[PDB]
């Protein structure tokens, strides 16, 4: 069921920010890979003295990277007078993010009606305050909550292009890329234990809960079921090391372990990542077994056809099925240097009438058919 | 003339080290950006708990990126017992490095005939020491030294695959790209005093002196001038701001500005890399007046066709002269957030008996030519 009990009102995912030592050099890898455009900076070019925040757009997702300069730039302002265009940001906050968990997202940003009001309800019901509300040049106004780790969960409303002080990129420099990505479907973080952190974040924001290898998890949601937080915890003693336990060990502990972007075509979204995973790109996780590919057509041959399943079969999609839709999913390779945040790229098809969310499930049930597929692979 | 005062026996460059956040994200970019493959790795995967470090060359360039992981990885490990491949790296030297300066070069590595020998003989001319010689699986040997800044000089030496404990990556892993470029050129530093910085070097190695807007510079070069280390100090009180001075201002003081990588064939160089520049590659630096390309017929119109130098307008490179050759030659916008490191692209043509060193300069005449054209193409 659905209580819709959201303590404030929640829109949609707005943005996700990544901190880096070197904005440029990441946000031109992900451009690349992810076939996003550039479409607004704030940086030196745009007086903004304190930190270099570059952001990419496909269709309605959008990937802010943020890097912090010499803090002898702007020795001489004061948190009034300061260049910054994000007022959140911090020097110390940032390289200290950085040092200790590498490339990773510090901000899942959504959109609400007063970002004020959900700060005030937030914190009066136990969040653990960030940054306070700002108003941006009397059109914009951000606050940022602790979400888990060092991950914060950003509100931003509007009152009527980003955000005050970016300014829109030159399309000399804004090459018109897209391979299908179009919105945030998910947002998953890895904790060391679930229950409280459960508790917490389903405490302040009134979010409830969505309707076995490595993980226990469960899937937070607003009222409408279009923002989905979910977040995991490891089963300790297993043959098999949790893959959530590697993470909180080579992340120096909690954060944000995947996004989920929806594509509007995954096969072409999967053509077009796959021919540059090799010249820039992004990899992928090995793909299943062709016995995984055999038993396809007994569970999903109603929905997909035959040459579909085997256009499946050569980018290694994964589908899962729900009682309601029917889930394409496939993971990449870690971004970065770390065994610790990696992409998942998904579409859904079903739950129509527009789209309601978690159409098809997160996929659960493709680790029992994986692990029956490998067991069958050797026969 | 040229002394020949080599206190060591020095043969070829053999590496640029970058001390990054995230080795992946940057490697990744930059071997689009500049046709450059994915040749060795030392990490996570090769059993190295310390650096993740990777490998790229383009003929016999060869850019290395590392970064370090979390030092939990590596708590109980002491140097004896290190999984480091690269037993000069620090973590608090390499954090340390990164948030100070942000995306840059650490070391600039030289082959020698003896890196023991060079080091001692270096530290006993004056050379600030910065790790002492190790020797590599009874195969490699490696030391360094102070260069400027945090920039040091490597010494690499074999005895008879780039360094033990990296791995060559799979070439499924391994696209085969390439825009031309073939070998390091020079390594340019820039300090506030190029005097004592000059004094220094040419100190402990017996490097020898080479054959106005903004900077003063001077040329060290080995015996047979293939290692070649030019110097720049800034020029104050001027109309237009040093460029020297704005480096030192962003990067906290003295380090690498550029690098120039030789192409066997420029224009295909920059035809491929101006393709790239708006989706993951590099920028170049504004293109100089029609006016630029007027007049060069009447100083180069001996070596290169009309239908060349047309071609040089398209791409806007640069054309400089000696007496002894000619240069080719043109510049990256700033290879990261900050307006410190770029790269040259180069091409010599003359001084043949194989190329000798330096054959056309540096472009030092492009300054006052450029300054003619902009005067007289408002008019
Ligand atoms: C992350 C993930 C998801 C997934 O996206 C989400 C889940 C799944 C319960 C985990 N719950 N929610 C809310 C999700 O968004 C689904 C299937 C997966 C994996 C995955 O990582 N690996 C490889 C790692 C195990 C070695 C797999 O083999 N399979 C099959
Ligand atoms: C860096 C550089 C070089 C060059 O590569 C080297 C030099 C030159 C004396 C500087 N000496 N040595 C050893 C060299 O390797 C040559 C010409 C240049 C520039 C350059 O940066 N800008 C833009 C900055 C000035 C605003 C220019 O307009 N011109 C024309
Ligand atoms: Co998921
Ligand atoms: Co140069």
């Amino acid at each position: 069921k659905n209580p819709k009990s959201d303590k404030f009102k929640v829109k949609r995912f707005h943005h996700i920010e990544f901190w880096c030592g070197d904005a440029t050099n990441v946000a031109r890898r992900f451009s690349w890979g992810l076939g996003m455009r550039f479409s607004a900076k704030s940086d030196l070019s745009t007086g903004n003295m304190v930190h270099a925040s570059y952001l990419l757009t496909s269709g309605d997702l959008r990937f802010l990277f943020t890097a912090p300069y010499s803090p002898s730039l702007s020795a001489g302002e004061i948190k009034p007078t300061t260049t910054a265009s994000i007022p959140s940001f911090d020097h110390g906050s940032c390289r200290s993010f950085f040092s200790s968990h590498g490339l990773g997202v510090r901000a899942v940003a959504i959109e609400v009606e007063d970002a004020e009001s959900a700060f005030s309800i937030s914190v009066a019901n136990g969040a653990i305050p960030s940054s306070p509300p700002i108003v941006l040049n009397e059109a914009v106004t951000i606050a940022e909550v602790k979400l888990y780790g060092d991950v914060v969960l950003r509100y931003v409303s509007y009152k009527a292009e980003f955000l005050p002080g970016f300014e829109r990129v030159e399309d000399a420099s804004s090459f018109p890329l897209d391979y299908g990505i179009r919105r945030l479907d998910h947002a998953v973080g890895n904790v060391p234990e679930l229950g409280p952190a459960l508790t917490y974040v389903a405490g302040f924001t009134g979010f409830h809960q969505f309707a076995e290898s490595g993980l226990n998890s469960a899937v937070l949601a607003s009222n409408d079921e279009m923002v989905l937080l979910p977040i995991n915890e490891p089963v300790h003693g297993t043959k098999r090391k949790s893959q959530i336990q590697t993470y909180l060990e080579h992340n120096e502990g909690a954060g944000l372990q995947h996004l989920a972007l929806m594509s509007e075509d995954i096969f072409r979204t999967l053509r077009e990542m796959r021919k540059r995973s090799s010249i820039g790109g992004f990899d992928f996780m090995p793909s299943p077994p062709p016995t995984y590919y055999q038993n396809l057509k007994k569970r999903v041959g109603d929905v997909l056809s035959d040459d579909q399943i085997k256009e499946c079969e050569e980018l290694g999609i994964l589908v899962d099925r729900d009682d309601q839709g029917t889930l394409l999913q496939i993971f990449t390779k870690p971004l970065g240097d770390r065994p610790t945040i990696f992409i998942e790229i998904i579409q859904r098809v079903g739950c129509m009438m527009y789209q309601s969310g978690g159409c098809g499930g997160f996929g659960k049930g493709n680790f029992s058919e994986l692990f029956k597929s490998i067991e069958e692979y050797e026969k």
